[PDB]
């Protein structure tokens, strides 16, 4: 149902952006006590829903892996619906998706140790071909974390030689301990995706207490020493710190605080945005921060700004 | 938060079942659209469950583990609102429970698999209980040491005179072969006084000629009293080689058979607890059965 628009050999009709990661299915507290709504995110995913309604008129595609069950069928429904072309979702028979409920004090509880989408690298020439010709490729921590030693080094020798054929490839470092066998691998993973990366997106205060950064600066260096090129430092309520070819500045974020969830998200997609509009890293920081900050003025995950 | 009675050191003012296995949160569809009603269930807690409506006079315990988090508090509020005695249940930090999704499935990590982790705390949680109930669910969950373990306290409890009652409840995809399941089950029946085979799954596996062999099949393995369900069937037993059969009342406007196993199950243990004898049993629980597919 998502128009793809058209192409011919030299340029396509729209701008092309991939996102790569887990789409989860997510049960959030209802009106009626004792119920819960159907819903679908995860970081990566999130992203690609807010990147699908600031730009309607590109391809926004998602590339995972489902399932084949009734939820899988309504996953990749929900991506159709939200504008987002799923047409390179792999199905891992015998499968489903990775799931989490939000209690209501608010908690979370995941179910995702087994989900079809950590099959995602499995397919190395599948990655590839989804890879091609998208004007930008985008992972996460996240998308690191839930793949095995030889899915990781799938998907960044992809993402690498994607990078070398003039592909931009985004990440955020996302890091959620949890998720990892153990610090030591977590950091060292990361900053392995650092290494195939032109842009990246860390959080201050999850890098400061894994990386032992000194401050937003310090944590801007430690991603330019792996060849980033364009280093984007969301800091909470504070500046916006940057690095891009040796450059330095911040970008202040006025002043807004109901829901931090989709903050860093929602953030990602206004900065991909308006650097695919071609617009100067500063501009696009200052669009960046100025979406996250009416997305946390909101309920949800996937906030109708 | 459950009376668990009074008790001296030669008898106690409750009779005690204790059932052991895993208990699961349960999502099903509410009436908006969209929208699903959180529960909680599971072969032997629903058993429990059962139990606990059936005597209110009586100690039901449920043993099994547990996360910390928020759901797994639920789930223990919601076993002591349904009389359950929770007061055995292990807490595994950093785990939480398994979920299923109306049937979708994610249990592949819950706390529950653990549940054999502790010998000494399943040896307490059996001691003075009149029967213990168990299915081949909780045999499958469990890794080759659990399984021993368990199989190990089960067999000591019946060596005391605690009556050990077994649901085979074949679930293939929960066993990592054909051969291992099969196997398993038998171990299990081999420490069980009483079994709840279904002759449906039996036979896909076993290769039973009939209920009658079904039976048969159990009472090698030194079960003494086998109850062979069948669907709408007709209920075949064996009691210390003694045949027979107990019919189940035909049952027009049917609705949904997935608790009925494990409230026949109770109500087979509710009536043998009162020292009904097996035929007068097997009635009582296909009556119940046939209201609850109702
Ligand atoms: N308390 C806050 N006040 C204003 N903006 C915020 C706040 N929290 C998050 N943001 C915005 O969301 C982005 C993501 O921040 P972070 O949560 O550190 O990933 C920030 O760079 C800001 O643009
Ligand atoms: N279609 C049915 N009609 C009447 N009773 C049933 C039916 N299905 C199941 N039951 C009852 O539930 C018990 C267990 O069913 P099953 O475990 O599916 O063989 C039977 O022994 C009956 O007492
Ligand atoms: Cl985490
Ligand atoms: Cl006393
Ligand atoms: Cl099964
Ligand atoms: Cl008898
Ligand atoms: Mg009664």
């Amino acid at each position: 149902g998502v128009d793809l628009g058209t192409e011919n050999l030299y340029f396509q009709s729209m701008m092309h952006i991939l996102s790569i990661g887990e789409c989860m299915a997510e049960l959030a507290p209802a009106d009626l006590p004792g119920t819960y709504r159907l819903g679908f995110a995860g970081d990566t995913f999130n992203t690609a829903w807010y990147l699908a309604r600031l730009r309607p008129e590109s391809r926004i595609s998602y590339f995972s892996a489902i399932g084949d069950d009734a939820l899988s069928q309504q996953m990749r429904a929900a991506m159709s619906a939200a504008g987002i072309d799923g047409g390179g979702l792999r199905v891992i028979p015998g499968r489903t998706v990775g799931l989490y409920l939000i209690t209501l004090e608010r908690s979370f509880a995941y179910w995702r140790g087994q989900s079809a989408a950590r099959e995602l690298a499995g397919d190395a020439d599948a990655l590839a071909a989804a890879m091609a010709r998208a004007d930008v490729v985008y992972f996460s921590g996240i998308t690191l974390a839930i793949l095995d030693q030889c899915g990781r080094a799938t998907l960044l020798r992809a993402l690498a030689q994607a990078r070398a054929t003039g592909r931009t490839i985004a990440f955020d470092p996302n890091l959620r301990p949890r998720l990892w066998a153990g610090t030591g691998e977590m950091t060292e993973t990361i900053m392995q995706g650092a290494a195939v990366s032109d842009i990246a997106l860390p959080s201050f205060e999850d890098e400061a207490a894994w990386f032992g950064d000194a401050g937003p600066d310090a944590t801007a260096d430690r991603y330019a020493r792996a060849g980033v090129r364009s280093v984007v430092v969301k800091n909470g309520p504070h500046a916006v710190h940057f690095l891009q070819d040796g450059r330095r500045g911040r970008v202040p974020v006025p002043p807004v605080v109901v829901d931090t969830t989709a903050a860093g998200d929602s953030f990602n997609a206004g900065l991909l945005d308006s650097v695919l509009a071609g617009q100067p890293l500063e501009t696009a920081i200052a669009a960046a921060a100025a979406l996250a900050g009416q997305v946390v003025q909101g309920k949800g995950a996937l906030v109708e700004v």
